[PDB]
């Protein structure tokens, strides 16, 4: 009856734009996978974004999963942006391309994919995960081996 995975996820950027990485780990009846790279010059947003778009589309089934991030900015585009994108062709009130699509789609795409039960979490503090993730973003930050290629300018 779709199999029960909790996946825990953090975005870190040393500047705005610069050197950042994304950190998720993924749990599934006590094991988990983790799931980490580093960018030469992104944000936070889109490494927050990445984390999550990494970590479900690695599911080859259908899952419920209990999605956990400490990111407002993901938190605010999932419940209060991301239904009128999709019912708009993705642009904002005076039809203009919206911010980061490139990740945000292909974030609804992973999404629809599975049964998703969001957890906003006040940053790492007290979630051994999150913290986990936080840990492993920023070690990816200080040793960048990407570029991300969909970022441009407009910051
Ligand atoms: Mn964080």
């Amino acid at each position: 009856m779709l199999k029960q995975v909790e996946i825990f996820t953090d975005g870190s950027c040393l500047g705005n734009p610069g050197p950042g990485g994304y950190g998720a780990i993924l749990r599934y009846r006590g094991r988990e996978k983790t799931f980490s790279a580093g960018y030469t010059r992104t944000t936070n947003n889109r490494m927050a974004l990445m984390a999550a778009i990494v970590a479900l589309e690695a599911l080859k089934e259908h899952c419920e999963v209990i999605l956990s991030t400490d990111s407002q900015y993901v938190r605010q585009g999932i419940t209060q942006w991301i239904h009128n994108w999709k019912a708009r062709g993705w642009k904002t009130a005076d039809k203009k391309p919206v911010k980061n699509v490139d990740l945000w789609q292909r974030l609804d795409a992973a999404l629809g994919q599975h049964q998703i039960k969001w957890e906003w979490v006040k940053g790492h503090a007290g979630h051994p995960e999150n913290e986990r993730c936080n840990e492993l973003a920023r070690a990816a930050a200080m040793n960048p081996t990407l570029e991300d290629t969909g970022y441009q300018v407009e910051v």
